[PDB]
DNA sequence: CGACGGATCC
DNA sequence: GCTGATGCGC
DNA sequence: GGATCCGTCGGGCGCATCAGC
């Protein structure tokens, strides 16, 4: 069935106005996304912080239009050194973070999948979680990564609340995809990946912003295969999320799914926080 | 990975 | 330099 | 015999490399 994202709630339950707007987007090729007007959408969204996944671009090859974003002047980029054309993440911010780091401490490594940015009141992590792959060939690798990432996130020294955003490459529950029964042995909906997501939420711990606000909302997806007109039919998956520390729930105004924004097989997601 | 063909279930 | 084929990853 | 289950197959897109010219 079709989905219409509710209007933006820019006010906290306590009545406090949103001060921070973060947008996350798997762009499926930064260079292609820009030619498809992605930055025009970003300018209309006007987010304080933009997190990008699947840039598939080294920093030297970033289009010049990225240097014409004065509201997002502080840019940090990480691509895999040995996997040119794959993965790659970026974080763009209005204000400079206090600290920026890359990776999850111990990987293999320039994997181009994780950026950690410390701000005054919170730590932001953006991630492009490794896919299990066609035929589940990288499922065990994913399981090992999930555990390492869970430990890294829990073991952050900062006693600052955490915001984790990006493509977590898993639809947590049946409500998170149109075809749950046919996808239980497909990447993104394996019991192993779903269990990893649940373990992530309990260990750090973390809460799913969108599901916290919309626990029984179906048909809300952030990804549709380019194949078989899946996007027109709304046959999709919710793989993109904003996960928050419990301390940040009073500050939660809204978690949006920008279903109409084009440029990728993923749609962007937007978080409003009253800090 | 959604579409589809074929089996299985009440 | 540019196009199209192929390979890889989804 | 409609509903459900499950296994199989062909395809959208981006980027890298290569071959030809
Ligand atoms: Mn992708």
């Amino acid at each position: 069935a079709l989905y219409e994202d509710p209007p933006d709630q820019k006010t906290s339950p306590s009545g406090k106005p949103a001060t921070l707007k973060i947008c996350s987007w798997n762009v499926d090729g930064l260079r292609a996304w820009i030619k498809k007007k992605g930055l025009d959408w970003v300018k209309e969204e006007a987010p304080d912080i933009l997190c990008l996944q699947e840039t598939k671009c080294s920093e030297n090859k970033l289009p010049a239009e990225l240097q014409e974003l004065p509201g997002l002047s502080h840019q940090y980029w990480s691509a895999p050194s040995d996997k040119e054309g794959y993965s790659g993440v970026g974080l763009l911010s209005r204000q400079a973070p206090l600290k920026v780091s890359y990776g999850i401490g111990d990987e293999e490594d320039q994997e181009g999948r994780v950026i950690v940015a410390e701000f005054d009141s919170f730590v932001l992590v953006t991630a492009y979680v490794p896919a299990a792959g066609r035929g589940l060939v990288r499922l065990e690798y994913r399981q090992r990564w999930d555990e390492a990432f869970r430990k890294f996130l829990k073991g952050l020294a900062s006693r600052k609340p955490l915001v984790l955003c990006g493509d977590l490459n898993v639809a947590h529950e049946e409500i998170d995809l149109r075809n749950p029964k046919g996808n239980k042995k497909n990447a993104g909906f394996t019991p192993q990946e779903r269990q990893g997501f649940g373990e992530l939420l309990q260990a750090v711990p973390l809460a799913d912003s969108f599901r916290h606000l919309y626990p029984n909302t179906p048909y809300a997806y952030t990804f549709w295969t380019y194949m078989m007109n899946a996007r027109s039919k709304n046959v999709g998956w919710r793989l993109d999320y904003f996960l928050l520390s419990h301390s940040l729930l009073p500050a939660l105004c809204d978690s949006k799914i920008r279903s109409k924004a084009l440029g990728s097989d993923h749609c962007p997601i937007t978080l409003y926080l009253a800090l």
